[PDB]
């Protein structure tokens, strides 16, 4: 295959002339940025690209420019193509290890200036932080080397090729290679130099190459620690090294974007508060171990760091080079079958985070990563998984300083090998305890393929060696969804060899033959529970714990039942929590023609929008945050379920339990919200609790002072006493008022003072109800009681299929008889409607009786629905009424859950209170679907301009409601596609189906499903 | 179910006062065609249609005309709705023997002339 | 790109592959066969060229151009190790096509197999036995 | 604002394009002039500040665009443009004047005109369709 270059089709050709991986440290004095505009041309395939050994700057100079770093599928006017989204399926044909012959090739060129003295003073390198997919590198028309590994870095020695004056850098970047097969993450396919490029100037005669810092406790009691520092110095012309450790800065340090990103050093005096010094002697080992007296522990809840300075010192006694960094005193162990930090068996309150920006893709500005992490901290998160590759090297300091438990993951996914198998065998579902047998059959292609060993090891070596000095990383992960094979064992051996201090994770290795931890994704409770019991022996001992590296798939409206997962986490020592998939929707900003408008609008793209041959549609839109990285109701719900303090109010008591792993409750201010005065709560250690007698209904736990990236007054946890349903003390007018009743041929009319009620007997439709200047009417298409909702992402694979199959959207109300009688116990009239509510083409339906009892200032509506007939659907999306609100309609107010939307299995973050529609920013979904329902509603007030309010409540049980003007949500692909009526409607529902996580994971749990059954409910429509 | 007329929901009510079926023979001398334009109005359901026992020609005369024979879903500009295609599935809900309450009702009217001798002959 | 012999021009009608397999599904194709063909991405067959050999003519021929490639749809293993041999004469072009089916997870059948050529502007009619 | 301050004037009249350089210092040499009716470039001599040229052409629409990336602007960025004035042409819609019978009802309040494919109702009280 000579029409495709050898190096693009050779899995062993992982790099040529790349320097060995070392621990990353940014130094302003050494790093010179080569970012900015570069000459650039795109070619169909490598053979059309120029021979770089003959490319002048004079020739390249004439090309268009592209800015580095950036992806070439994300340019002004899509100049160099568009993004491609695939989940599993490869976007190329499988012919391992060959890439396609047609293989987009981008050539980059720029120059840089070099001094006469610079070449004398410094060893010169080029460092690339990330280039997709692979590249060859040339300096001054000379071939330097080659590299693979898209999210790994690379350094190259440039000293031989460098000249005084103008220097030419040319980089040939290829989109596909043998490497593509192991880079099949569920994400956008994007190419180019998408991360920083730097020119490094290291001191020539001698310089610091690598550093290794470990903190190990000497003792079973986790007090005194050994700090080990190993330095690899390159060259002879040095005398010794100095080490200075500084007094710690408590994890409660205040940070902001500005101070986290500050990169200044050189003349800035690092620290002064000296704690420990040490010096090496001439001609001796440039490494040492020192005993440290009861140091401050580093933890994700309290990320206390000891700054240090390491100086390489010459014979004359001057400082040749310095490294300024930090130590985090912490130790991770597998202890009594648990992942343990500092002797403590931790809980992951985690999330999976890809590199994504709605405009820049995987070229994420640090500013934006900081934005992500602050937001996480604000929503109670304590752990991050680098799904499924290392991030920009500068991110890891952010984890260190803000405090996250981090799973750093190798850049290796092999998922695509499964797709033809999935299709050939018509595979419908995969399950965590059973699915590895499906991956076993295709492992031989890559993960069990000896030709790929060097590549797999390189992903491992590169992962560990770059990030080995970050205390926040506690687990190395071998990648994601790459089946299981000999290469994984090889990776495991190497990692334990390189870094004995951390644990190894790999979900594809079901039995953890070469991993230290068990890991499931999206398991049912039954499946979690079987696994536990099969790995807990007779003594109650287990050898390894279980985490959920992915659970509670956050796609669209959802996830449901985070509650039930959390109950399981706290209950068993065997479970150590999990990470939600995923942090944010991967939407790309683009211009969409609106289905509602015929006009162009800003929207967020997923599969299909960039017109891919093959794509996986909306599956990229599965985050707790939207494409713009802002909180969805999913994240709001997550913050509540994972709250690190439990507050329970019952029996004239507040019980407070500290659910943190390490820190006390001392930094929190507990407020009695009914009085506004603080509650004196004793200092509680992890797992301690106190019961305090109080008359309170609502207690909040809030931050006393600014700490970390959180502000004084920030809400960590809260609790409420359960609120009984109180019937509002509305006064029904039962005074004897004469009423004009007209039971016509088709229409029945009830007129009184301040009242006009018209019902269409043929349809069961309220033509008009006008009471005291306020008007409503039926929003009618087929039936007065409707059942349909716009399917959520979770509804799509099954529930929607069922509901559509049973024609639930086409429910018809066929009127049999209407009875009209004069009022009795104070009422003006009683109108009773007898009908069958049933969809076309089906037998099943409800024998329905709707009784309207009409008062001067109130309408009582009693609904009886009796399910009849063969071949019934299992469940419904909802059941309730739809009313048009009159032109006067202006706002609404309700007692119930708020301020945002709530659903049966996604409601507990929305506390009880009185809420005003005006105070709430309604959430817009990136993919339009069911939204804006309010569950457990006690009463609803609808305000009409200059006519007071209409109060609505359900007898004996709280209800559900939505108020909007939207329609066409089903067909709407993007927010801008959503149609809007010229007036508002009320969706008044007795019940609503749960939300679940079935797009990927368990169905709506049984107790949240709106099961097919009889319905009986009474509403009052009380007019002021 | 009094909002749907008895005869529309009674399988045994196959006809009222229809003459017994006989072998068909066309005879020019006996058959007089009543095809052509007829007064016509469409109603949502039977209850909106006029009581025919009180409908004058003077009243019906004023309606639009449709041409007999023809389907009312196949008119100029789809004036009276459009055709519906189903294979197996009923286009209505199943509640044997009830039809839907909303049940398109077309009323046709025309006149014809009779002789003094004709009624005798 | 172009074949122009004695005032007559043809060229490949090319989108992905020089040998294509797809047809617009019939009503009969729709319930099963179409489902299968779509599942196996037969409409997305790609020709990936490995080598092209060029030699001077021998037994009266002007030139022999041999094309070695894999014809395979995206996302799948299955495909044909293909050899296309063009023997070029002054007034004739002989095209020998060898297609060898390879790989796991194969479709049961194809809608068709063959070439697609653009006819030159001169094209006016056809006649066949 | 970008239009009124454009640093090059392009005027199209009488089968001619007159191009005047309205910069203060730079020539027009960095600009590519495109005849938008054909898509082919117009060869325009290098014009100094305040210099102009008349070029005979059939064109209706001429654009002045950047040849190469320069400063913070990209190749193909539009600096200036000009159009010949477009006369108002009556579209060649064909009115149906064939004798079709029409039902006209001039009622008490509403007037109705019904024909094949047509239904026109006007409220006489309001002047409202
Ligand atoms: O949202 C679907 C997710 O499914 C998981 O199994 C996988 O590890 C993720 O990378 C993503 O594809
Ligand atoms: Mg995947
Ligand atoms: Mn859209
Ligand atoms: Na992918
Ligand atoms: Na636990
Ligand atoms: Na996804
Ligand atoms: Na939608
Ligand atoms: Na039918």
């Amino acid at each position: 295959s000579c029409l495709i270059p050898e190096n693009l089709r050779n899995p062993k050709k992982v790099h040529e002339n790349r320097l060995p991986t070392r621990a990353y440290y940014y130094d302003q004095d050494i790093f010179e940025s080569l970012n900015g505009p570069w000459a650039f041309a795109l070619f169909d395939a490598p053979l059309d690209a120029p021979d770089a050994k003959n490319l002048d700057w004079e020739t390249a100079k004439k090309w268009s420019t592209i800015s580095v770093p950036s992806h070439w599928e994300l340019q002004e006017d899509w100049k160099y193509g568009k993004p491609i989204y695939t989940n599993v399926q490869y976007p190329i044909p499988i012919d391992i290890p060959n890439p396609p012959t047609v293989n987009p090739t981008g050539v980059y060129a720029r120059t840089f200036e070099l001094d006469s003295k610079s070449i004398e003073s410094f060893e010169h390198r080029l460092r690339f932080e990330g280039v997709d997919n692979c590249y060859e590198l040339y300096v001054n028309g000379q071939y330097v080397g080659f590299n693979k590994g898209s999210r790994n870095g690379a350094e190259f020695d440039i000293q031989k090729y460098v000249s005084e004056g103008e220097n030419l850098v040319v980089v040939k970047v290829f989109k596909w290679s043998d490497s593509t097969y192991i880079e099949d993450q569920d994400q956008w396919w994007l190419s180019g130099i998408y991360r920083d490029v730097s020119l490094l100037k290291l001191p020539k005669k001698a310089h610091i190459e690598d550093v290794r810092v470990t903190t190990t406790f000497v003792d079973s009691q986790y007090q005194d620690a050994e700090l080990s520092v190993k330095v690899d110095v390159q060259g002879s012309s040095y005398d010794h090294i100095n080490f200075t450790l500084y007094e710690p800065e408590d994890g409660s340090k205040v940070y902001d974007a500005s101070s986290l990103l500050n990169e200044e050093n050189g003349n800035t005096t690092f620290s002064t508060k000296e704690f420990i010094s040490f010096s090496t002697k001439k001609n001796e080992e440039t490494a040492f171990k020192i005993n440290v007296k009861a140091p401050e522990h580093w933890t994700a809840e309290n990320p206390t760091l000891y700054k240090y300075q390491l100086d390489l010192i010459g014979s004359d006694g001057s400082v040749i080079q310095s490294i300024k960094h930090h130590v985090g005193f912490r130790q991770v162990e597998l202890k009594d079958g648990n992942i343990t930090v500092n002797g403590k068996d931790i809980l992951f309150r985690g999330v999976n985070r890809h590199d994504h920006h709605p405009r820049f893709g995987r070229a994420v500005p640090l500013d934006f990563v900081v934005r992500d992490l602050i937001l996480m901290k604000k929503f109670n998160i304590n752990a991050v998984r680098n799904s499924h590759y290392p991030n920009h090297p500068k991110v890891y300091d952010l984890f260190d300083k803000l405090g996250f438990w981090v799973i750093d993951e190798a850049d290796l996914e092999t998922h695509g090998v499964q797709e033809p198998f999935n299709r050939h065998t018509n595979l419908e579902a995969e399950y965590p305890d059973t699915k590895n047998k499906l991956y076993d059959v295709n492992a031989h292609y890559l993960s069990d393929n000896p030709e790929y060993e060097v590549a797999y090891l390189d992903r491992a070596s590169q992962l560990v060696l770059r990030d080995v000095n970050h205390p926040s990383i506690i687990i190395w992960s071998l990648g994601n969804e790459a089946c299981y094979g000999r290469n994984h064992k090889a990776m495991y051996k190497l990692i334990k060899q390189l870094d004995p201090t951390r644990l190894v994770h790999y979900e594809g290795d079901l039995n953890a033959l070469s991993a230290d931890i068990f890991s499931f994704m999206y398991p049912t409770f039954e499946i979690m529970e079987r696994w536990r019991k099969n790995h807990t022996d007779e003594n109650g001992k287990f050898e390894k714990p279980l985490i959920l590296c992915e659970y509670g798939h956050a796609m669209g409206n959802g996830p449901g039942s985070l509650k039930e997962y959390q109950e399981l986490f706290y209950k068993e020592k065997f479970y150590q929590g999990g990470f939600i998939w995923e942090w944010a929707n991967h939407g790309i900003e683009f211009e969409d023609v609106s289905t509602a408008d015929g006009k162009l609008h800003k929207a967020y793209a997923y599969g299909g929008d960039f017109k891919e041959e093959v794509h996986d549609g909306v599956f990229i839109m599965d985050g707790l945050c939207n494409s713009e990285h802002n909180p969805t109701p999913g994240l709001v719900e997550y913050k509540k379920v994972i709250e690190p303090v439990h507050i329970k109010i019952a029996h004239g008591s507040v019980t407070i339990t500290n659910k943190h792993d390490f820190i006390t409750t001392d930094h929190l201010l507990f407020i009695d919200k009914d009085t506004g005065k603080t509650i004196d709560v004793p200092s509680l250690k992890p797992e301690e609790s106190v019961t305090i007698p109080s008359d309170t209904t609502y207690v909040v736990a809030v931050l006393k002072d600014d700490a970390g990236v959180l502000k004084a007054g920030h809400e960590i946890a809260w609790g409420q006493a359960e609120l009984p349903l109180k019937v509002p003390d509305f006064v029904t007018e039962t005074a004897e008022k004469a009423a004009k009743i007209n039971d016509g041929k088709r229409y029945v009319s009830v007129e009184s003072s301040g009242l006009h009620f018209i019902l269409d007997k043929l349809l069961g439709k309220i033509e008009s109800l006008k009471v005291k200047g306020k008007e409503i009417s039926s929003k009618f298409e087929g039936s007065s009681i409707t059942f349909w909702r716009p399917p959520t992402n979770n509804d799509e694979p099954r529930d929607f299929k069922n509901w559509k199959k049973y024609n639930i959207d086409l429910m018809k109300q066929n009127i049999h008889g209407v009875s009209v009688e004069k009022g009795s116990n104070g009422s003006l009239a009683v109108v009773t409607v007898n009908s069958r509510i049933s969809p076309v083409v089906f037998y099943y339906g409800f024998e329905t009786v709707q009784k309207y009892t009409i008062f001067a200032n109130k309408i009582n509506l009693n609904t009886s629905m009796k399910l009849t007939g063969e071949y019934q659907p299992p469940d419904f999306p909802r059941v309730g009424y739809e009313f048009w609100l009159g032109d006067s309609y202006e706002s609404f107010e309700w007692l119930g859950r708020g301020p945002g939307e709530s659903y049966p299995d996604k409601k507990e973050s929305q506390r009880f209170g009185l809420y005003d529609s005006k105070d709430v920013e309604e959430f817009v979904y990136d993919y339009p679907q069911e939204n804006g329902n309010h569950t457990d509603t006690h009463f609803l007030n609808i305000k009409f301009e200059g006519a007071g309010k209409l109060s609505i409540f359900q007898k004996e049980k709280p209800f559900n409601f939505k108020i909007s003007d939207e329609y066409g949500v089903d067909e709407a692909a993007h927010a801008c596609d959503v149609k809007r009526y010229g007036r508002h409607y009320l969706r008044l529902d007795h019940a609503i189906h749960g939300v679940g996580s079935e797009a990927c994971g368990p169905a709506v749990l049984d107790q949240y499903r709106l099961k097919a059954q009889d319905f009986n409910f009474e509403f009052d429509l009380a007019f002021e």
